[PDB]
């Protein structure tokens, strides 16, 4: 690796500590200093086992300027997933997402334009909004713009997807302007172990697993294009190492499904009834399908995701969790009730 | 259709220009002016026409608390209020980070609490650029060659990134919460009011002052003049007339390149076509900025009435001219504080 010294923001959440792992096991020669407020979606177990010379927890807030630019003099390099991730937080207190995603994003960038550093920003498919079924385009999804690609419009739907997508163009903005050494990657939905059971997938199995009902926002006809996060973790190695400055490049393996077929699967697997789970109030504006084109990134850095078998994934995702309920259990009753708030089951 | 509106940045240029719009032709409107007073806001921009039509009240955006107090009593929101300066946001961006996204999220809470309508005013520039005509096949006329409601966001700088950022939100913020809010996106205005530090406007009082006028590079950008007049209107028909969610481009069809600008004025000011410098180009610069206003014009019936630039541009030489006091107190300080950044080319 070129860069020996690394911070990676938000490295203590689901993408950022799988990240953190994947540098520890493949890149021994790189130093990760990890800066993580430990919100609610930060969990230090996500990185106790690595913990020690070649990682250090910095507990604090990326919009600390004092504390950024106390570790950005000692680094080569920030890979930045810290964010407030979740639509559904975003949609009833936006207030954090303006802070963490924009706010948080402008202060780094400033660190990395001041020791001019490498700067990787990781950042979502949903800054360009929502995509109509396959079943409603001419081109069945294979037609041009049936699929995000890097010259895709932004056309954020929610305070979560929209702070994102500011936050990707302040990055771009500071490379042109001031020449800041970053690139930008918006990739689909990760899944895969240590994600917050406030997401889809974990949600579903936990609540299996702790006998509570499954949750399908409305007929759950909505389409995710899914990805491990190993893969997402090879695929901002890849960019941060070999791409291209001011360049966005797309993460994706080529996996879409409907959430509705997601569940059943899980339910399948779990050994429980089809229709064992509720409908719920849909989430307000909800974006329709993600779909990503990686053509970009596969063919200009020589990627490819190794885990494109979903079902295999996602048996490893609910063993994971079904080995591993000390790490959520705690948390169940909390999301569970924080979610009542909003949801109810419908029909 | 709207009886006591808020009108942020109301004491700088573009805005002060649509209060005294209001102020003249809808006399039956109540202007509530809030405005933090920058180095850009100026009280003589409004100072005649205070009274029971127009009120200023000096604040922030950003003050969430002020905000509430005004936005309780009014039932919309024009939003100018911002950092407007590239060179400035190139300098010190801190304050566009603030003012331009956070002032702007401040100002939605507050209409989405009182469901009130808001007006987004943002600019051509979230767009990016675009290449000169020359360099174009369809020479500036084919599809793409112009921005338009439908061209990607690109912005170069701290300024348009704030702005085009502060966009997104406002979209998002009706999607996910209903905000009865609208939003333009226009080319460069010019006319009376406009501060100093931008381009006409300095060049005219360089000269005025005795001091030469100052061209980026060899000139070859272009810039989409409006005048702010046809602005104001535009602003109006989509405030009163507009679809809640849509975003309008203003413009007027005027590009023209730096160097004629200055060059034009020069020859309307008596001053030999060369008695100019050529300083440190900008970082970034943007080349072209191009708007197709066909979206507003077919479905508003919005049409400029200032087409003929070198008649606004006499006029507003004339203004400058004849409101000297106006601008003379800050000459010396807009101009050392350039020559920190940039010097003549030699
Ligand atoms: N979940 C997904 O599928 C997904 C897919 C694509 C892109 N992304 C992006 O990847 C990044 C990581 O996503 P995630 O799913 O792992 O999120 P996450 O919710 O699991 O973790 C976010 C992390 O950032 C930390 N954090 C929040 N605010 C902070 C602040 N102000 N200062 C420092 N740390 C702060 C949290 O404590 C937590 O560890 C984000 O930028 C997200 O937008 C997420
Ligand atoms: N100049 C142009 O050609 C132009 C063209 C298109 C769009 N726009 C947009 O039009 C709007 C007005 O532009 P302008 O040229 O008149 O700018 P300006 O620099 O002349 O004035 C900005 C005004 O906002 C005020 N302001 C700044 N920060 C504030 C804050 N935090 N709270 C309250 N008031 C604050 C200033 O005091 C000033 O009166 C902006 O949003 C700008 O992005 C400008
Ligand atoms: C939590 C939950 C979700 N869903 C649905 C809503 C969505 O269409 C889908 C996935 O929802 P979420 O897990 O919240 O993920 P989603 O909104 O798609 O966004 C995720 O993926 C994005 C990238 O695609 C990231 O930028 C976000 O940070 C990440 O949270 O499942 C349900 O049906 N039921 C549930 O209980
Ligand atoms: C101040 C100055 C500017 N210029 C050049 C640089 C630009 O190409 C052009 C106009 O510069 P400015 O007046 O700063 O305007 P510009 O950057 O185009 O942006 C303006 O127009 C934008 C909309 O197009 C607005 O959003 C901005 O708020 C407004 O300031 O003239 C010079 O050549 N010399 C100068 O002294």
């Amino acid at each position: 690796s070129q860069f020996k010294n690394i911070i990676v923001t938000g490295g203590a959440g689901f993408i950022g500590s799988n990240f953190v792992h994947y540098v520890y096991n493949n890149h021994p020669d790189v130093h990760v200093t990890v800066l993580d407020k430990l919100t609610y979606a930060g969990n230090k177990a996500n990185l106790e086992a690595i913990l020690g010379d070649r990682v250090e927890l910095v507990v604090g807030d990326i919009a600390d300027a004092e504390l950024v630019d106390k570790l950005a003099a000692k680094a080569d390099a920030i890979v930045h997933y810290a964010a407030e991730s979740h639509n559904d937080n975003s949609l009833n207190d936006p207030s954090p997402f303006i802070h963490t995603n924009f706010i948080g994003t402008y202060t780094l960038l400033e660190a990395a334009r001041k020791y001019d550093i490498r700067f990787h920003h990781v950042s979502t498919d949903e800054v360009y909004g929502d995509l109509p079924l396959r079943e409603d385009l001419p081109g069945h999804g294979e037609g041009p713009g049936e699929k995000f690609t890097a010259e895709t419009n932004y056309n954020p739907s929610s305070p979560y997807s929209s702070t994102k997508a500011a936050s990707d163009l302040i990055v771009k903005a500071w490379v042109r302007s001031f020449g800041v050494k970053a690139t930008i990657s918006n990739c689909s939905n990760n899944y895969g172990p240590y994600q917050h059971i406030e997401k889809f997938i974990p949600r579903q199995i936990t609540n299996i697993l702790a006998g509570i009902k499954p949750k399908l926002y409305g007929e759950g006809k909505n389409v995710r294009d899914w990805i491990h996060t190993n893969d997402h973790s090879t695929g901002v190695w890849a960019i941060l190492t070999k791409g291209r400055m001011g360049e966005t490049y797309l993460i994706g393996a080529d996996g879409e499904k409907n959430n509705k077929e997601v569940l059943e699967l899980i339910l399948e697997k779990m050994g429980q009834p089809k229709d064992a789970y509720d409908h719920v109030t849909d989430r307000a504006g909800h974006d329709l399908r993600y779909a990503i084109d990686a053509s970009k990134l596969r063919d200009e850095l020589g990627w490819t995701p190794q885990f494109t078998d979903f079902s295999e994934g996602l048996e490893e995702t609910i063993q994971w969790y079904t080995d591993n309920q000390d790490w959520w259990k705690a948390e169940k009753e909390a999301v569970e009730a924080n979610y009542a708030k909003t949801q109810e089951v419908i029909k």
